[PDB]
RNA sequence: ACUCUGGUUUCUCUUCAGAUCGCAUAAAUCUUUCGCACUAAAGAUUUCCGUGGAGAGGAACAACUCUGAGUCCAAUUUUUUGAGGCCUUGCUUUGGCAAGGCUA
């Protein structure tokens, strides 16, 4: 639904958010292993 | 001994950090090693708990402590005198200079 359709656009960002700390780092060893 | 900065606290955001970033210490994955892997070791990666530095924004009271900067000597030894005057020579830039001999 719209209201759960935001949330859940609001946890992603959220998560997103939190993976940040080391996304550059950890993607980079990733693409790199 | 006179004047001008810088404050501190708190909330949020951005970046860097192999520094005991943390006077503490988890978990997962992969590889290797031997056992035969909670009762086991090594290497690497990741995620978590949560930090310092710098920069930026917000908002609460202290504003010159501190960090800075701009702002009493006459008696030996130094700055309260042994100073000035005469004579010769080389050259006179004819003002006298240089050296020596003097008198005080």
């Amino acid at each position: 639904e719209k209201d759960d359709e935001e949330a859940d656009a609001i946890y992603a960002a959220l998560d997103k958010r939190m993976d940040e700390r080391r996304k550059e780092r950890r993607e980079q060893r990733e693409k790199e292993e």
